[PDB]
């Protein structure tokens, strides 16, 4: 036997003009940030758990995906932690996604980290394919979360 | 772009092999580095103490092709049959933390040898398709496994 699959973790973090209790707000209701995410379709919030879907354009990975995830970590203003899965048509994601929200000026700087196991489909496109794709997931959400929150 | 972002595979591989000698006379060979380290192709250099060993080897193997260093330890044992060993590895452009177990089993008066190795791989390795590093992680497989043969 010969099985593999990908673990991936990104860290970064990006300014807005908003109060760090206006992102926190944003970035705290999938109804909201939902529609930061490219190729959005639907969003489904409960009990602090939601579902997004999406079309991806990422594309030799394409075609629609479900996001399922929870808050876990929830800290107003400043701090939140999400857990869930993603699936495609042949992909599986499973993440942790933790983020800060700090004052920067009267403005915010939010700060994040995002871990992952990736298997199925994608755990063979090797590293540079996928960075390529990851990259152009994570500017297209924070170019959304920029623009939802009006700035510019 | 503040952001940033690492990929790892995360491999395992199972297999078996026949040799002409006693489980003892096996596993003292399995347990030497001195004697063992020998089968990898380039090899270079060991250097052992107590348990705990660095191997020094040319790779070729590759697109990863140039010097390596793995250090490891024994770190579980059972004096006729079984192993553990772990450790970590890096070329100029790729990493490795492993995880080997082995028992040696008696068959046909000699001995089977059946292996289990789990790696997270780095860099290099790690960026290329994850099909390209299977047909090289299986190359290596089989010459260190050669090694072993001729060296027994």
């Amino acid at each position: 036997a010969g099985v593999w699959g990908l673990k991936v973790r990104y860290e970064g973090s990006f300014e807005v003009s908003k109060t760090p209790e206006e992102v926190f707000e944003f970035l705290t209701d999938p109804k909201r940030f939902s529609r930061a995410f490219p190729g959005f379709k639907s969003v489904e919030v409960e009990d602090g758990s939601f579902t997004i879907e999406l079309r991806l354009s990422l594309g030799p990975l394409r075609g629609d995906a479900r996001v399922r995830a929870s808050f876990e970590d929830l800290e107003k203003p400043s701090k939140a932690t999400v857990k869930g899965s993603g699936r495609g048509a042949g992909s599986t994601l499973d993440f942790t996604l933790r983020f800060a929200v700090e004052p920067s000026g009267g403005g915010s700087r939010v700060s994040w980290v995002f871990e992952g196991n990736v298997g199925g489909l994608a755990a063979s496109m090797g590293g540079r394919v996928l960075d390529s794709l990851a990259r152009r997931m994570i500017n297209d959400v924070i170019s959304g979360v920029k623009r939802e929150l009006g700035e510019a």
